[PDB]
Formats: C-alpha cells, structure tokens, sequence
C-alpha cells in the first residue's frame, strides 16, 4: 500500500506574522489502480476545515504523490498544539494517522557571534565570514546574511547540532570577494528564533 | 520480506594503515519459515570469498538478523572499487543486491582554519574555539581536538555540508573554560582526509 509523511512549517514562517506557516501531509506510492486519496485534519483533537488538498504529480516509478496542506496559527504552533493528518486510501485496510507538534521544552535564546577570517585564509582570493549561533532551543531557526541592508546569497549554514548541554548550535558561512572585506563593507548575520525579542537579532562583522 | 542494509567503512579506518576497514552487509526481517540466507560478495563485479559471515541471531520481534563482514584493502576503497553484497533467501523472487563505494568525484584537499572566540564571548563561563574545514571532497572526514598532546572531549562537529562549488565544509566547536584560553593555552584541531599528505593535518590555536 501507500505510505504517509507529515511535515512541520518552515521556522521562518512561524516567527514572522507576515508569513503563512503550513503543515504538509505527503502521501507517497499511490497507484493508478486505486488512486483516490482522502484527508482529515485535527488540531489538539478537533476536526477543522482549513486544509487544501492540492493535486497531484506523476513519477519515475509511475506511482503518484498526493499532497495535502493546512494553514496554521502562528501562536498555536509555538504553544505546542499537535496536528493530526489522517489519510484514507482503501487499499488501506484502515486509515493512517500521523501527528506532529513543535519540539517540547523551555525555548532558549541563541547567542550569536560573528568570527572574522583566519589570517591564513587572507592569502586567498575569497574569505569566509563566520556566524556562530549557539545555546538555542528548540532547533527551529533561520539564518540569513546581508550587507548594506541587501541580502548576501553566497552563504551556507550547517544544520543545527545537538550540543552537550542539550541546546543546539550551528555555524553559517558567508563567502565574499576579499575585495569587499578589505574595501571595508559591513556584513551582518541575522538570526530568527522564537526565544529572541521580536524573534530576530542581527550581529555585524567588518574589518577591525 | 527481508531487508538488506550495506554499511561503508568508517572514514578513519580507510585512512590509517594501522586500522582495519570493513564493509558490513546486514540482513533483517528473516522469517522462521525461511531462515537460510546466503551472501555473495563482489568487488568491481568480480566475486570474492573472504567475507566472514556470523551465525544468525533471533531478535525480540521473532525475526532473524544476519551479518556478513568483508575486510577491504585501504587502497582498494580509496581507489574507488565497488563492493556488492548479494543476499539470497527462499522468501524472495530474486536475490537483493546492494552496492557501495566511495563517492565518485575528484578528491580535493581540505583547507583548515582555526578561529578564536568572538570577543563578546569573553564575558562567559566557557568559550568556543572554532575549526573551519572547507573545500574538501569526498565528504568522508574525521576531526579531533587536543591540547598538549592529550585529547579534549568537550567538542561537537557539524556534518559535512555541500558548498556552492561542490566541495564540502564543516566546522568543529571546542568549548574550554575561559581561564584556559586566558591562561595562554594552546589547542590543536586535527583533520584526517584522503587528500591530505600522510592523510593528516593539524592546525593550532592560542591566545595571541
Ligand atoms: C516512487 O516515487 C516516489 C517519488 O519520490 C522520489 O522521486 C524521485 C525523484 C527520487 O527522489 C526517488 O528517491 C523517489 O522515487 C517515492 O517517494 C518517496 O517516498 C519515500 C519513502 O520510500 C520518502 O522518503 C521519506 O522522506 C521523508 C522526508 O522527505 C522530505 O525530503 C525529501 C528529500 O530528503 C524530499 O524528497 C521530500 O519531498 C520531503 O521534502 C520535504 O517535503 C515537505 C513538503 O513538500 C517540505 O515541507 C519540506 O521542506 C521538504 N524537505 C526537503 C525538500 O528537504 C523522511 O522523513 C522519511 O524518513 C522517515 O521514515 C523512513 C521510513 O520510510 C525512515 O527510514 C526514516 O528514518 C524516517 O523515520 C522517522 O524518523 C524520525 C526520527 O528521526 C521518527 O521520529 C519518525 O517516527 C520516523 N518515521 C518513520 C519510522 O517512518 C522518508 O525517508 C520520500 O520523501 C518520497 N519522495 C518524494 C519526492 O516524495 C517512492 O518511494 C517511490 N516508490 C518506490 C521506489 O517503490
Ligand atoms: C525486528 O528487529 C530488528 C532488529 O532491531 C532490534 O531488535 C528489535 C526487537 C528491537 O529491540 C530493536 O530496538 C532492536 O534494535 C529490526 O531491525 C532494524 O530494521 C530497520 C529497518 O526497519 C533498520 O533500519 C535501518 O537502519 C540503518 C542504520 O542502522 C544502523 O544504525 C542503527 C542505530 O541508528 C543501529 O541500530 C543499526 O544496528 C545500524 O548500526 C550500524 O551498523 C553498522 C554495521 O554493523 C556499523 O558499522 C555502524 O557503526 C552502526 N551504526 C550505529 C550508529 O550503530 C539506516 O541507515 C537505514 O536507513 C536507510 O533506509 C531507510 C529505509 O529503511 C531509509 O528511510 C533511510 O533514509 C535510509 O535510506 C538511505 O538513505 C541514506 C541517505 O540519507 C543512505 O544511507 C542510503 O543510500 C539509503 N538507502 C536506501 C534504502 O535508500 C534504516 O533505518 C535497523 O538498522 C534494524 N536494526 C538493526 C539492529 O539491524 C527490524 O526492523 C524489526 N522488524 C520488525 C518488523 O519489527
């Protein structure tokens, strides 16, 4: 038979009121031979009726991928409500439920430190600007870079890693032309997380 | 029916001559109704017969688990040989095959850069010492920290992360008591990877 995977909203979406946070139910391996899929959604137990049940894509294995989507209240998600996605594709002897909720526990504020390039990287053409983000809980977080209020794109951020004290840390690495590190521009790492004031903080970095 | 899982050697094992690298072929969900399992092992598609196959073990869920281990030559792994585990069992229409090899791609030398604490971190109980390792390929790598010849302990290393040029990077974080960094003390981040001479480098860090 077909299987089911349930997904949390993107971290940035729950933290900024402008954005629309969603839980996503993904039904995989649904066959032509019995292709109709049903969904039912529950918050904290109660059936609600906000979900859209968007259709419906091909595949290599010629099986299907049926995806349903539910919008969620920012504060609900952050207060720990659990979301139940229920899938009925008879071909299923009984319908599948899956449940998801935010990680439990006292949210902890990230500490953010920008670290300049090593001396030895300076004999290169591009240099690495590093943002260390640590001491945060839960692991939901977003990190971005900018300069002169314009986004930097050439950066990569590690996944959150569980640290020895049970909090998380990560690093983000921005690569810039050494031209710019010397020509003196200011660069900033922005962090969004629920335990920050206004869910956001920014730390700057430039040549001292 | 039965599932097969094929595990690569540990990065350290293929990189150090003193160690012994093994590929491990594990079969789970073997039934009582058909408990016989047969392994065949192939290196670049040539059958080999020096694997060591352990007597099957009944699990608590009343299925058997059976393991076969093939010692591989360091040079063969690093030269990219493909290792095929073939598993036969009278409950399959046809044998299951898994193959594993080192990541294909030109290997690339890691660059190692040490980064001292952000000054903002001084007002802390403890402090973070950063080791950036970038530009390496394949992603198989090992990282450790020591000082005065003896291993630290209190460190965590991110998974390798795909960078925008197709090499990998990671960071490893070592936390030490603020006094020690202030005591003039000297730490070393050491890295092992196939594109290093003697498969090893180490870079030091101390309060300047
Ligand atoms: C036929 O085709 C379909 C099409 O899929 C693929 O399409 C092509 C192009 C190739 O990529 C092929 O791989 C494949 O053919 C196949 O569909 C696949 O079905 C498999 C199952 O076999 C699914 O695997 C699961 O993946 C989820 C997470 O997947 C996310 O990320 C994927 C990339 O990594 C991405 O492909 C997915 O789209 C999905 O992406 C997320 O999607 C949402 C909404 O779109 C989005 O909001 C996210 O931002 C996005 N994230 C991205 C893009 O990165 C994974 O969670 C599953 O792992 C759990 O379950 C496994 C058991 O199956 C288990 O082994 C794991 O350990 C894990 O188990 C969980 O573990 C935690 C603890 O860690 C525990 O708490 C949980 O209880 C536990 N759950 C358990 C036990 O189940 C799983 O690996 C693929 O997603 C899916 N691919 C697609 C595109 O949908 C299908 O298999 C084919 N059929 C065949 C070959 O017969
Ligand atoms: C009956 O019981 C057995 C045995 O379980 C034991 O007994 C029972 C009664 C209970 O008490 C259990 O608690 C107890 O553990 C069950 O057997 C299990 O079967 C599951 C599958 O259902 C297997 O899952 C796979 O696990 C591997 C990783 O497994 C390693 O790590 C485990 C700890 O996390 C560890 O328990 C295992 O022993 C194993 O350990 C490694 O072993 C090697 C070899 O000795 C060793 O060198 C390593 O050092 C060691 N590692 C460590 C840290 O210990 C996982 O990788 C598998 O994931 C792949 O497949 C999934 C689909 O099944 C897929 O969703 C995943 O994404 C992934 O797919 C892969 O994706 C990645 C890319 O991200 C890539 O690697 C691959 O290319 C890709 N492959 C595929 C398929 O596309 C998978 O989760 C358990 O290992 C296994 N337990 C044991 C001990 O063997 C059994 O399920 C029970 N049966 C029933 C019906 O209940």
């Amino acid at each position: 038979g077909p299987s089911v995977f349930l997904f949390p909203p993107k971290p940035k979406d729950t933290l900024m009121i402008s954005r629309t946070p969603e839980v996503t139910c993904v039904v995989v391996d649904v066959s032509h031979e019995d292709p109709e899929v049903k969904f039912n959604w529950y918050v904290d137990g109660v059936e609600v009726h906000n979900a859209k049940t968007k259709p419906r894509e091909e595949q290599y294995n010629s099986t299907y991928r049926v995806v349903s989507v539910l919008t969620v209240l920012h504060q609900d998600w952050l207060n720990g409500k659990e979301y139940k996605c229920k899938v009925s594709n008879k071909a299923l002897p009984a319908p599948i439920e899956k449940t998801i909720s935010k990680a439990k526990g006292q949210p902890r504020e990230p500490q953010v430190y920008t670290l300049p390039p090593s001396r030895d990287e300076l004999t290169k053409n591009q240099v690495s600007l590093t943002c260390l983000v640590k001491g945060f809980y839960p692991s939901d977080i977003a990190v971005e870079w900018e300069s002169n209020g314009q986004p930097e794109n050439n950066y990569k951020t590690t996944p959150p890693v569980l640290d020895s004290d049970g909090s998380f840390f990560l690093y983000s690495k921005l690569t810039v032309d050494k031209s710019r590190w010397q020509q003196g521009n200011v660069f900033s790492c922005s962090v969004m997380h629920e335990a920050l004031h206004n869910h956001y903080t920014q730390k700057s970095l430039s040549l001292s």
